[PDB]
């Protein structure tokens, strides 16, 4: 009986609640996610995921006016873990000035915004991050800092051309930033 999804936020810990316009005319309410039909949340929550993995500021920005800024996706993944990733430091720092929780950690190994900055070598996202109030010594399921992921990649990435000798310039610098050295 939902006439339409008006609003998400989470709820509890890694759950997502919605709330609904009543056909029948009750007054709209939260539900959990599987108190309805997936297509309908699936289908509310489309240009969400697609703004954030096109990076997308105007878009992330107008959508929040009622969505959460920290909705997941199945795997635990956020907006801010998919535009970290993606090396849009304009979108973290958005969605970090919306209340976006920096410690985050998906269901595809525990990683936060700060493994994925780092794991894809984007120094100036691991600039922000810091700067911003990540923890910067939150462990993935391995165990493992963004730190020492970033280390660890670097151990594995060869020095034979151009290309790989600029990546690992980048992961030096990431390793630079988490190590807190002087620039
Ligand atoms: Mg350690």
């Amino acid at each position: 009986e939902v006439n339409k999804i008006i609003g998400s936020r989470t709820a509890g810990e890694g759950a997502m609640e919605y709330l609904i316009e009543w056909k029948d005319g009750h007054s709209p309410s939260w539900v959990p996610s599987s108190y309805i039909a997936a297509d309908v949340v699936s289908e509310y929550e489309t240009p969400w995921w697609t703004a954030a993995r096109k990076a997308d500021e105007q878009a992330l920005s107008q959508l929040l006016e009622d969505r959460d800024v920290d909705a997941v996706d199945e795997n635990g993944r956020t907006a801010l873990l998919f535009v970290a990733g993606l090396g849009s430091d304009k979108c973290v720092r958005l969605l970090a000035e919306a209340g976006a929780d920096l410690d985050h950690r998906d269901m595809r190994g525990g990683l936060t915004a700060l493994h994925m900055a780092a794991g894809y070598v984007r120094p100036e996202v691991v600039e922000a991050l810091v700067e911003l109030g990540a923890d910067i010594e939150v462990e993935d399921e391995r165990g493992l800092t963004a730190l020492e992921l970033a280390r660890e990649i670097l151990k594995t990435t060869p020095k034979g051309n151009p290309m790989q000798f600029g990546r690992r310039i980048g992961l030096e610098k990431v390793i630079n930033v988490l190590e807190g050295q002087v620039f």
